[PDB]
Formats: C-alpha cells, sequence, structure tokens
C-alpha cells in the first residue's frame, strides 16, 4: 500500500526571490532526518541551492538548510565527472533535465548529460549510499567538496577512504562546530589528489585550510558501478563511523526499499480516498513536508543511547536533541498535527526542548542549530504547554515551568527573538509600545497574550499558586491594550499611551511583521469571543471579515521599500487582503465559526484548499516555512484545524475527501465519511459522530483518540441553521 507515489519532492522548488511558490528543495530523507540530501544546482552558499528552472547541476550535497532566508550549515558535497580532473564548482557542473531525474522521498536518480553518468542516492536518518554508473573512460573521478569558511580533508588509499570536516554556515553554532564525514568507495583509487583552496594537489593525502576539497579517480568500463558510502556527526569522526552503519551492508535496491517502507509507515497514518490524483499528490507532499522538521540532532552511541552535540554550548551530551524549526511558523499546526498523529516523535522533540533549555538558558524560538535572530514572539510556550496537555508530557516537568516564566521576563543578550524582547514594557504597561525602538511590537504584544494564556493553562493545571495563576491569566488579556474601537483594528500604541497617528491599516510590517493590521488583528487564538465582543458583536465581526476578501489587494510597503515576495504572493491571488502565503492569517478562515457563520469559512477554506495549492514545482503561493503551510492543508483537507493550540478543540472547516481514515500511536481508528463530497458539495449539512448528530464547530482530541466513525453529509448549499447555536462556539477564553 504505497503513499510515496504520491509525494512530489519537487513541489515548490520553482520559487525566484520576487514571488516564493514554496522555497523547498528535493529533501531526500529520512523522517525527520538528522541529514538531508539533496541534488545542488545553485552555486555554493547560495539560499536557492536546487531551483526547478535550473539548468545543471555541480554536486550532490548534505544540508541542513531549512530556508533558503535561514541558510546552511554541516554542508558538502560530492560530484562524480568524467575527462579532465577539475574542483571548480561550475567546471565540474553538467546539464541534466527533469524528464531524467527521478525524485522521491527514499531515492534519488539522475543523469549527468555532460559526464554521461547516472547518480542514484539512498539515505538514512544519518547516512546515505550513493551509486554511480560510469561510462567507458580512462579518466572518471569522484570530487568531494567539504566547501570554504575552514574545512578539512584527508584521503587514505589503504581503506579506499575519504574522510573530512566541514564548518561553513550561517550563525547560531558554538566556536568548535563541525560536521565529520567519511567517505568509503567499493573501488581502489587509481587517481587521488586534494584540494587546496582551488589549487590541486596530486598525491597530496590531507589539506586543513580554507576549502578543502578531494579528488579520486580510476578507469571505468562501459555501464561500471562505483558505490560511496557516506555518513557524518556533529560530534566526531568515531561517531561517524558508527553512523556508517545504517547502511549495514545494503545496496541502493535495498535502502530504497527501506526508505519507501519508512515513509509510508508515517503517511500512512492518514488515508483518503476519493479525491482526484491532484489531490492526493497536494495531500502526500504536504504530509511529507510536515515530516521534516525540526531534525534530529541526535545520534545514537555504543549502547544505542541517544546523544547530540550541543549546537547551544558546543558539548556533547546525554539525551535528545531537534533543531531548524521556528516556532513563530509551526505552533499554529505544525506541532499540533504532530500530537495528533505522531506523539511519540514530538516526545522526542519536546525532551529535546528541555535540553536546549538547559544548555542553552532560554528555550528556542528560531533555532538553526542554536539561537538564530528571526521573527518575533514567545511561541514556545504555545508548543511546549500544547504538547504537554496534549498528553505528550516531559519528565522534568520542573524544568518546563521554570523555563517558561523564565522567558516571560529575560531576552537573550545576542538573539533577540529568544526570550522576550521588550518585556519590561509589556510587563509594566500591557504592551510593547510603538515609539520604544522596538519593532513588531504590535505583532510581539499580539502573540506575547495568546503565549501567557498557554502559561496560564499550563500553571492552572499544575495547581500553581492563585497570585501566578491570576497574573496569567490578566496577561492572556493584553491584547485588548492595542485594539482601536474607531478602526475596529489592532494598532500601533504609544508608550504615552495614543494610539499612533497616522494610521495605515494597510502599512505592512512596522507595528507588525509581514502583514499589515488587516492580518495581524486576527491573532486572538485564545479569545476569538474577546475580539468579537470589542468589534461590537457577532455580526459587525462577519461584517468585518468579509471585507478582508472584499475590498481589492492594496498595500503600502513603505517601511520596506520594496514589494517584498510575501506582498507580491498575495496581490496576484486575487483574493482580497487574504495573504494566506504567510502565517499570521493562516487560521482567521475558521473565525467565522465562532460568529455562527460556519457556511462562510466552508465556502472559503474549500476556495483555498483548490486555489492556493497545486501538486506541481511551483505548487505553494508562498514560502512552505517547515511544514507549517502544509500541515496547514493537510488539517484543512482532513476538515478541522487547531486554531488554538493549548486547547483540546480542533474547529470544524470542510472535508476535501469523501473518506479519510486516521491511525493513531494508541491502537485506533478515525474514519471521516463524507460519501457526497464533491466540487460542488463543499457545505457541511449535517454532522453525526458515531450516531450522535455533532452540530458543534468543533472537536475534542480525547475524543478522536476513541476512535470510531464521523459522517458528514455535504451539500452543495449552505445550512445557514447549523452550528448557530451557542453551545456550538469553541474556545474563548472570554467565556471560562
Ligand atoms: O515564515 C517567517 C520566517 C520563517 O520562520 C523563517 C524564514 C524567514 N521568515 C519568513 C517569514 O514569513
Ligand atoms: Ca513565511
Amino acid at each position: 500500500k504505497d503513499w510515496t507515489q504520491y509525494v512530489n519532492p519537487l513541489m515548490g522548488s520553482q520559487s525566484t526571490f520576487e514571488l516564493s511558490t514554496g522555497n523547498t528543495y528535493p529533501a531526500i530523507a529520512r523522517p525527520w532526518g538528522m541529514n538531508f540530501w539533496t541534488p545542488q544546482t545553485g552555486k555554493m552558499g547560495d539560499g536557492w541551492q536546487y531551483t526547478y528552472t535550473a539548468n545543471k547541476i555541480r554536486g550532490f550535497k548534505q544540508t541542513h538548510q531549512p530556508s533558503p532566508w535561514i541558510n546552511d550549515y554541516g554542508q558538502f558535497s560530492i560530484m562524480p565527472i568524467v575527462g579532465q580532473p577539475v574542483f571548480d564548482e561550475e567546471k565540474r557542473a553538467s546539464w541534466f533535465a527533469h524528464k531524467g531525474e527521478v525524485a522521491t522521498p527514499y531515492y534519488y536518480k539522475v543523469y549527468l548529460a555532460e559526464h554521461d553518468i547516472v547518480t542514484e542516492m539512498t539515505p538514512t536518518e544519518r547516512a546515505v549510499l550513493f551509486r554511480f554508473t560510469f561510462p567507458e573512460n580512462d579518466h572518471s573521478y569522484v570530487v568531494v567538496d567539504a566547501f570554504d569558511k575552514g574545512s578539512y580533508i584527508k584521503i587514505i588509499p589503504e581503506e579506499n577512504k575519504i574522510i573530512g570536516y566541514t564548518t561553513r554556515n550561517s550563525g547560531g553554532v558554538p566556536e568548535n562546530f563541525k560536521n565529520y564525514f567519511i567517505i568509503e568507495f567499493d573501488k581502489p583509487f587509481t587517481y587521488k589528489a586534494t584540494v587546496e583552496n582551488g589549487n590541486l594537489q596530486e598525491n597530496v593525502a590531507e589539506q586543513t585550510t580554507d576549502h578543502a576539497g578531494a579528488i579520486i579517480g580510476f578507469k571505468t568500463r562501459k555501464g561500471e558501478q562505483v558505490n560511496a558510502r557516506i555518513a557524518s556527526s556533529f560530534i566526531s569522526f568515531e561517531q561517524a563511523a558508527a553512523n556508517m552503519n545504517e547502511l549495514g551492508k545494503d545496496n541502493i535496491e535495498q535502502l530504497a526499499q527501506k526508505g519507501k517502507d519508512a515513509w509510508n509507515q508515517v503517511l500512512g497514518k492518514i488515508e483518503v480516498e476519493g479525491g482526484n490524483l491532484d489531490q492526493y499528490r497536494t495531500f502526500y507532499s504536504c504530509l511529507y513536508r510536515s515530516l521534516l522538521f525540526p531534525r534530529k540532532f541526535y545520534e545514537l552511541d555504543a549502547n544505542g543511547q541517544p546523544i547530540h552535540y550541543s549546537p547551544y554550548n558546543g558539548q556533547v551530551l546525554p539525551g535528545y536533541m531537534f533543531t531548524d524549526t521556528g516556532f513563530w511558523d509551526t505552533f499554529r499546526c505544525l506541532f499540533p498535527l504532530l500530537n495528533l498523529m505522531y506523539p511519540s516523535v514530538n516526545k522526542e522533540m519536546q525532551e529535546g526542548l528541555i535540553n536546549t533549555y538547559l544548555e542553552s538558558g532560554f528555550f528556542p524560538e528560531w533555532a538553526s542549530p542554536g539561537h538564530r535572530g528571526c521573527m518575533v514572539g514567545n511561541n514556545s510556550a504555545s508548543i511546549l504547554v500544547d504538547a504537554y496537555m496534549k498528553g505528550v508530557k516531559v519528565d522534568d516537568i520542573k524544568t518546563l515551568y521554570e523555563g517558561l516564566i523564565h522567558g516571560t521576563e529575560n531576552v537573550h543578550p545576542e538573539v533577540s527573538s529568544t526570550g522576550r524582547l521588550g518585556y519590561e514594557y509589556y510587563n509594566k504597561l500591557g504592551y510593547v509600545p510603538y515609539d520604544v525602538k522596538i519593532n513588531e511590537n504590535a505583532a510581539r504584544t499580539l502573540e506575547y497574550a495568546y503565549d501567557d494564556w498557554c502559561i496560564y493553562r499550563l500553571a492552572k493545571e499544575l495547581k500553581r499558586p492563585k497570585k501566578e495563576i491570576s497574573l496569567f491569566a490578566k496577561r492572556a488579556m493584553n491584547y485588548k491594550n492595542l485594539f482601536d474601537k474607531e478602526s475596529k483594528l489592532m494598532r500601533g500604541r504609544n508608550e504615552d499611551g495614543t494610539f499612533q497617528s497616522p494610521f495605515s491599516p494597510l502599512k505592512w510590517g512596522d507595528a507588525f511583521t509581514e502583514g499589515n493590521s488587516w492580518h495581524y488583528t486576527w491573532s486572538v487564538f485564545h479569545d476569538p469571543q474577546g475580539l468579537i465582543d470589542l468589534m461590537g458583536g457577532k455580526e459587525m465581526f462577519v461584517t468585518m471579515m468579509d471585507s478582508v476578501f472584499a475590498v481589492p489587494p492594496i498595500f503600502d510597503d513603505s517601511y520596506y521599500g520594496q514589494v517584498i515576495h510575501e506582498i507580491r504572493e498575495m496581490t496576484v491571488m486575487n483574493m482580497g487582503n487574504y495573504a494566506h502565503g504567510n502565517q499570521p492569517i493562516q487560521h482567521m478562515i475558521y473565525l467565522y465559526d465562532y460568529a455562527g457563520q460556519p457556511w462562510k469559512a466552508q465556502y472559503w477554506l474549500r476556495q483555498v484548499m483548490d486555489r492556493m495549492y497545486t501538486p506541481g514545482p511551483d505548487g505553494y503561493c508562498g514560502d512552505e516555512d517547515n511544514g507549517q503551510t502544509s500541515a496547514w492543508y493537510v488539517f484543512s483537507a482532513l476538515g478541522f484545524y487547531p486554531v488554538c493550540p493549548g486547547t483540546d478543540e480542533y474547529v470544524m472547516g470542510t472535508p476535501l475527501f469523501k473518506k479519510a481514515t486516521l491511525h493513531f500511536e494508541n491502537g485506533n481508528s478515525l474514519v471521516i465519511d463524507a460519501p457526497n463530497n464533491s466540487t460542488e458539495n463543499f457545505y457541511i449539512d449535517s454532522m453525526s459522530f458515531n450516531g450522535a448528530d455533532h452540530t458543534k464547530n468543533y472537536l475534542r482530541h480525547e475524543d478522536l483518540f476513541k476512535g470510531g466513525t464521523i459522517k458528514v453529509d455535504m451539500s452543495n448549499r449552505p445550512n445557514l441553521n447549523r452550528g448557530t447555536k451557542e453551545e456550538d462556539m469553541p474556545y474563548s477564553f472570554s467565556k471560562e
């Protein structure tokens, strides 16, 4: 039963700086793999390491890059060639075409047209097997590139082996950071050379220099295959060698099979039927993208116990560690998805977070590998609390709570996105002022508020002191401090307490991050009713939502000076100011449920799923962002979305398929039957849950886990009476 056939790793690779259609590369990897491998079309150092329209491949690279914007670390490449032994990354490059390329999560193949060589790779979590099919030539070589900024290489002929380490990175690493790699060939070298800053040196065994490389070679018969076993570690050569054992004695075929099995095992936890081939492809591609980040950053020791290099303090320590995710993106639904279908995995991740705190002093917000300065918010709180509240509990709860509290009153000395920048003002005034030299104050305030709700939630659960509990309950209401009654919008506010003037609701950035007031105003995940109230009741609230879609996509970019890609992405979709291409607004359509008009959510949700996602190389409508934008589709296609992580609630949308089945780790299954689904029939007329009638606009975690059947009768006309009753509404803090 194979779902991998639907996965297109090229989806999102046809992106450019001006317009993102995903900004992804073909991550050939195991789920959450420590090391990813990709064909490399971009020049060394370029965030866009693989682009669909590129003509040439210049290497097969080990990568850890989460985003072109964030860039890479622990990176080196290998490239087979023929003819002259050349190290230069342009001269070694080869034309190829996509019709001569086969990309799957577990297997990658391509024909290098200028060398007449076929390259195949199959990876494990930490290692990979390459098989090079050479033409007949007296001069066949393999180039190993350690990249620049200080690297090391060494050839061991008596073991047909090349070892080295690479260090080029993009920040967020300890001074001693290194990636140690080992490469074993099954064919003896007739030619060997190391490379030292572009210089080829035959028979010099070893280089320690800015940019080390190696070239080995031999005579090849037509069709002769040479295999290279490769692995790496962030710990040591000894450890890299241990990692190499993941390959066993397997060949390309056997490893591919194991990787396929591995992926089907996770993709198969969600079976969908009764859709068209585009939908299958969009859906599983998205699911695959949701099982990559954060990556494992731990390695197995002699006793099979997890240990890790600390990207926070550079020691090697026992226990789990993961990295390469930005919580500002992924708290929204990516991690919620893990808690629903892959809690065993998130348990490891959560334990990793505890270690991050122990080793770093803070919980991370953006980590690649270590703390990096990107985005805003203290959403690690949502990640941590949502997990706990959903049954994924770390062993050290004392430490968890302390960590949470620590982050409310500290900001990292060098990485301002770690901890709460502006906490002094926030704690004192109730908001982060628009005029105190802290940017994106309004976005910070709104998210901090939701964060504090999460802390309140956990604190209550821990039966902490009333004074504590009350303090966060109070701070959860801070979003009110930025609400402008006249505009009905969230708005920047001065320290002196006056709202900021001139006010441009359509201006991006400044008070907000990559969105304007019309996008950020909806960021009250824990208290939609509270928001509804400030706007003057649900009717006015719905009017307000509706105009998001109804107005042209006009904008003010003065804060950026140029039409950044996320603005352009909005303009072209012709859906008003609904910028689905970016994270802040992604939950918004579901808010219709809270105002007693679920049918409007049903209508627009189906719009988005039909129009904003296609299965091709230009498949997404904005940055994919480490699973967030993909998992949005995954949830939404199933029919529900975790608007407010930290509750046990998935707010109801509309299911895309005629049947979906979930297999939870607990052994139960849940079937969602929508036999009458169609392109036309995207309204929910009625719903029953194991035979009971279900008029609510949400489902509960514990209920889903019990399994059974949900029936959804789809219709082509909205049902104006379902889900308008007050007990149908999802959670709002104000109602508590
Ligand atoms: O997604 C936000 C953030 C990502 O978290 C990391 C890449 C750069 N940024 C783009 C923003 O939209
Ligand atoms: Ca983004």
